[PDB]
């Protein structure tokens, strides 16, 4: 009993309907088996978490949870009340109480409280009941747990939810004692790993989470967000979790980047490394090579929708589709959170190499730089070929939410080479706007 | 009487959807303007494929599109863009072009446009024997196109050298403007960004100087507000850099403005407060801002009661957004060549705080403590408008903007924490591979 799958946990737009419902057919396609419904700005999970659901809003909710059903994939719906809710007032528990009953008629059997990213501090009518701050989330998750009637999944996700939101630290935090002491045992807690975007989540990081909240955690996998980075894609593999870690946990959820359409990558690799130790207790996954898998695969994606010129006459600018090598390249450019795939640190290295070795164009190492300057706009020259073969493809769908990073990188890599030209001789100047020129002045 | 003014949807990126387009119709409508050119560069029948005629589906959502047009009293014109392709000589070529234009006559639509920007200037083999430029190569088909037509009132053509830094070796001495300008038909109309692609200004004598040599007063594509060639860019600023003066030397202006639709409140709105101002000291830009603003504002409150006691959590959700929220996000994302007021005094204030924060290690202390202060405060009003923007009842509008207004948000809380540093890990390095690249470039 393994909760692998997806959350729609992001920052900004949320997916629509029609995205959900193509999301639940991917994962049943690559045996993945959960969903859990969080995306925080959609109106009525988190700032108006009071108001109950409209009969229009009703209907596409029913709709959604079906669909689930069908595509044998666990609906868990979140609720998100810890900005403003006062813990301590009956009618305000009721009020929560409604609105998942209300969901709990649309046919959803699976729930989930969420805490994460309010402030600690509880106003002054909670402070004359509660203890402390965990002592009023767990109050209520239990008495909400207990209405539900007990159900199979009640997911909780405590406001201190990775190593580093942790005071003290994990093994010694008041807060997460008093979840673990008294959250009733059939309710699961959410985990982020050492930070909130983990580079790696080590298996002792992971025993020691374990036995202070006195379970195995579901983990809330934030290696492929990106709502916090307006310039970033995450296209690389599932990377730095051990198989390992598959028996010491309840599950493990990716919220992935909002862009729909590149996901891809980020959830097939993710069913590649459970089905890889699905059965485990106590080398069987390859990121590279589970980025390869996932790459091939969607490459049949691109040229389905969602005059023959002469030998002297100006060839079709579209006849080239999309290749491996194309999405390859993408991936390494717009690879992790924390690393750029090969190509891409690659291209990083040669750039800078040529540009402190710039000086030698005004004897011996002249035909080094010369052949490296070469090298590198031919490298150049491969970004805007997978640039232009993309924008003639025939999924739409795919194109425009890859569109602006596509563009942007083509557009800065164009500039680059433009510049090694301009080495090997010898409109848009406030790029990143306001904020750009904030970022500049601070520390790198 | 007419004056072409109004919207070129004519960007990179995700085009906007039908829904959009007659709400924009209804906008144009309401602000006394009276254009719309269909250009979007990459809905895929327009410049890709060209060559493809519209389906059944596409054909019933056009016919649509082009009556609701026609509703609200604005002149559609379809753009085409075959110069990535075009076999220019082959009477074939000429004839698909034909085609796909009289498919779309079918559907209504009574205006046009061929457009022949951001295309190399080689021509094939092919086309070099039969025509001695490339300007010759356009103008014929054009011209031929126009005729077969049967010379309609309104249409439009955009050359390769579309502003001044694109003219080879300047804008005067030009031979594929002179060829333009003696050649093409003098029914049919002629685009022009300005100066440059974005211009900041739009000087009179510039607009005197394209005049003469493509012998017509242009129609201006104006890239002002423009924002698909930097993702992290926004413009909410008002329309700003052109004269009045400019109106009765030209054709039009039709604008071409932010990728996200409902971030061109602003944009649209000033332009139409421009035209209307000298139709036939009349414009500023500032007055006209704070009119489209506060207009804009009663957006917000619209969809597209537990009372807290005295001791009780305060509801998260009761600030509504205000003018002054509104007033400082334009200020943020204003211009492609400025700030607004209230951003660059930020963005000064930081600079100064920076560059004088050794005094903090004994008059000029309490300048830093109280210049830091009056700047942490600053700050908070900028992640005060993010919260209550958050809060908003009208989603669809905060959506298109949500990015934005979180990265300046963002960006602000991490000043502002730097700032209190001076007093007494997951995303430093921001913006990814291109940022990296960005940062070793010479700025
Ligand atoms: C335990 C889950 N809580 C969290 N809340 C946030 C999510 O909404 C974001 O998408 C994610 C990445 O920016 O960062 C935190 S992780
Ligand atoms: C009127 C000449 N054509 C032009 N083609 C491009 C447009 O598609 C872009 O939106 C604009 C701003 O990036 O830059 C040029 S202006």
């Amino acid at each position: 009993r393994f909760l692998c799958g997806v959350v729609e946990g992001f920052y900004g737009r949320p997916w629509v309907m029609e995205q959900r419902k193509e999301l639940f057919r991917r994962l049943q396609k690559w045996e993945l088996n959960t969903y859990l419904y969080a995306p925080k700005d959609d109106y009525k999970h988190r700032m108006f978490w009071r108001e109950m659901y409209s009969v229009e809003e009703a209907e596409q909710l029913m709709t959604l949870i079906s669909a689930a059903r069908e595509y044998e994939i666990e609906f868990i719906y979140a609720i998100s009340p810890g900005l403003d809710i006062t813990f301590s007032n009956p009618k305000e528990v009721s009020t929560l109480k409604r609105k998942l009953d209300q969901v709990s008629q649309f046919g959803c059997r699976s729930f989930a409280l969420l805490f994460d990213d309010i402030d600690h501090n509880m106003c002054a009518a909670d402070k004359e009941v509660f203890s402390s701050f965990a002592h009023a989330q767990v109050s209520i998750t239990n008495e909400i747990y207990q209405y539900l009637g007990e159900p199979e999944t009640f997911l909780f996700c405590p406001t201190e939810y990775c190593g580093t939101f942790c005071y003290p630290n994990v093994s010694q935090s008041p807060y997460l004692r008093t979840v673990g002491e008294k959250l009733l045992p059939g309710i699961e807690v959410l985990w982020t790993g050492p930070k909130v975007v983990s580079k790696e989540i080590p298996v002792e990081s992971i025993e020691e989470v374990s036995k202070i909240i006195k379970r195995a955690p579901v983990i809330w996998d934030n290696i492929h967000a990106n709502d916090y980075d307006q310039k970033r894609l995450f296209l690389g593999p599932y990377k730095g979790r051990s198989t390992e870690l598959i028996p010491r946990l309840k599950g493990v959820l990716t919220n992935p980047n909002c862009e729909f359409e590149a996901n891809y990558v980020a959830i097939h690799t993710l069913a590649t490394w459970y089905k890889s130790n699905m059965n485990g207790v106590r080398v069987l996954y390859s990121p590279q090579m589970a980025l390869k898998l996932a790459l091939t695969e969607w490459l049949q994606e691109f040229g389905v929708p969602h005059f023959v010129p002469g030998p002297n006459e100006k060839p079709l600018y579209t006849a080239e589709p999309v290749t491996l090598e194309d999405l390859q390249l993408l991936a390494d450019l717009f690879y992790l959170p924390y690393e750029h795939g090969p190509k891409g640190a690659q291209m990083l290295r040669e750039f800078q190499w040529l540009r402190a070795n710039s000086s030698v164009v005004s004897s011996e190492k002249i035909e080094e730089w010369r052949s490296r300057a070469a090298k590198f706009e031919e490298m150049c020259g491969l970004v805007m070929g997978m640039f232009t073969r993309l924008s003639n493809c025939a999924n739409r769908t795919i194109l425009y939410d890859m569109y602006s990073y596509v563009w942007d990188i083509k557009s800065i890599m164009s500039m680059v080479k433009s510049f090694v030209q301009w080495l090997g001789c010898r409109p848009w100047a406030f790029r990143g706007g306001l904020a750009g020129e904030f970022q500049r002045l601070l520390p790198i």
